[PDB]
């Protein structure tokens, strides 16, 4: 399961922490809910203990994963459709899925293209979004500010970020 204090992610609602497990009884069966607090949005989510995998609740990046995520962002390559619409579909699916490894690998590809020959607006939006998601999760994992996290991205990004 998830233990209280566990750092987690719930796409696309950002990073959070598991408060604990509350049991409620309805019609004589007691269901167990996770409470997850999202400080970034001052929100909460109550997630049935049988449901994490089904709704996308996952463990957040552990601090030691950060270096491998960044090296991935740096060397990340993957085929993408040349047709703008099919490509935007693909990038949206990856972002929505919200996996940090898939997202890093995709951003790696988009970033390489950007530096080589620039990017269309839709592709820029996807790339920006990818970096937003990774930075906030990295920031939480290392308990630093998003601004401080972005600094860590310089090598992989090939330049300083804004």
């Amino acid at each position: 399961e998830f233990r209280p204090g566990d750092k987690v992610v719930l796409p696309p609602y950002g990073v959070g922490v598991v408060a604990g497990i509350a049991q409620r009884s309805v019609s004589g069966v007691s269901r167990a809910y996770y409470q997850v607090d999202f400080p970034g949005s001052r929100s909460k989510a109550y997630v049935p203990v049988e449901a994490p995998h089904s709704v996308g609740l996952r463990k957040a990046l552990a601090p030691e994963e950060v270096p491998v995520i960044l090296d991935l962002l740096k060397n990340g390559r993957m085929p993408l459709p040349k047709q703008w619409a099919a490509r935007h579909r693909k990038t949206s699916e990856i972002l929505a899925d919200g996996n940090p490894y898939r997202i890093a690998q995709m951003a790696g590809q988009l970033r390489a293209w950007e530096v080589e020959r620039g990017l269309p607006d839709l592709d820029r939006q996807a790339l920006r979004r990818a970096i937003h998601l990774l930075a906030e999760e990295v920031a939480q994992s290392l308990e630093i500010t998003v601004q401080e996290a972005k600094r860590l991205f310089e090598e992989a990004w090939g330049e300083e970020l804004n």
